[PDB]
């Protein structure tokens, strides 16, 4: 079971550390140049996941970076880590300003699936993808860190700027 | 068991992308401003991966950072990699210059091994770190990556400086 360690991982080494102090990063991009406060993380559970979101999606444009967030992390002093805002268009309009990413270990997933030596098969890329957001969510239920910081996109496959919309639209 | 997907992990969202412009980053450090040509990672067995290596030995001094590396991955445009350059005295004398970083997955099997839905508990951290390590040293054996772009360093507790200094010289 891959998924599960790498759920794990994505909390231990990135979401327990940024999300304590997204909001005020947030706040301070916000002053200075309407995003809402709230990291959306996608997470295709075909694990489809392009290095760039506007390549995925038209309606889906790159808006700004978040200002960074340094930190001494395993002997890496300074260790920058980098968000990115994105504004969703939806029919020449735009509805909505976040900061917008996939889940990069779903990424990692997919990938393993092409090697030999990985654990699973190639054709329980799926099922991965299901314990991934299963294992996130479970994680994120019971994690202090995140204070309604953050809300898990999990999709099927289309349009995906409207399901982000949804979310938005919700808050 | 987790050692085994973390190792993966490590090399598919890291190495993989890093080493093989690592050598391109430190001649252009070293033009510009003795570093070594290889990625030296440290493999602490105990698990006790401390955030600063300051502190762990105080031989083992940070003096600058290597030149970034940018690229779009997981929609996030121009993610920032970020690598650390050490000096390493011996008796108050440096004697090896060279990018050195803990292996952070170790850290965090450390980190999970106190959190009840982690598989593994407190006892087995440390089959699971040799594991890591044993996975990462033959997903490097065939990795066309890993042209010994970087060198892995397990050791189990003492100077830390001195093991370093010991594989640099070679
Ligand atoms: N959007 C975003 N997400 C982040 C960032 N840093 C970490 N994450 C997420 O958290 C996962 C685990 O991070 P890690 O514990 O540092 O575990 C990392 C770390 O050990 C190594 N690594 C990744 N990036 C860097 C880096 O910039 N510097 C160094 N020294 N190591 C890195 O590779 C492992 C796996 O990397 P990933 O596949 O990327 O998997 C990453 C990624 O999905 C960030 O700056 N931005």
């Amino acid at each position: 079971n891959v998924a599960h360690g790498l759920a794990w991982s994505y909390y231990i080494g990135y979401l327990r550390l940024i999300l304590p102090e997204l909001q005020a990063r947030i706040r301070t991009y916000n002053q200075h140049y309407a995003v809402s406060q709230r990291l959306y993380i996608l997470l295709p559970l075909d694990c489809g996941v392009p290095d760039n979101l506007s390549m995925a999606d038209p309606n889906i444009r790159f808006l700004d970076k978040l200002p960074q967030q340094t930190g001494d992390r395993a002997g890496i002093k300074d260790r920058v880590y980098s968000n990115s805002i994105y504004e969703l268009l939806e029919n020449g309009q735009r509805a909505g300003t976040c900061v917008l990413e996939y889940a990069t270990p779903l990424q990692t997933l997919f990938a393993m699936s092409q090697y030999s030596q990985a654990g699973f098969s190639r054709e329980d890329r799926l099922e991965q993808a299901k314990l991934f957001c299963r294992t996130l969510e479970d994680i994120l239920a019971d994690a202090p860190e995140s204070q309604n910081n953050c809300r898990l996109i999990a999709y099927q496959e289309f349009s995906l700027s409207q399901e982000v919309l949804r979310h938005l639209r919700q808050e």
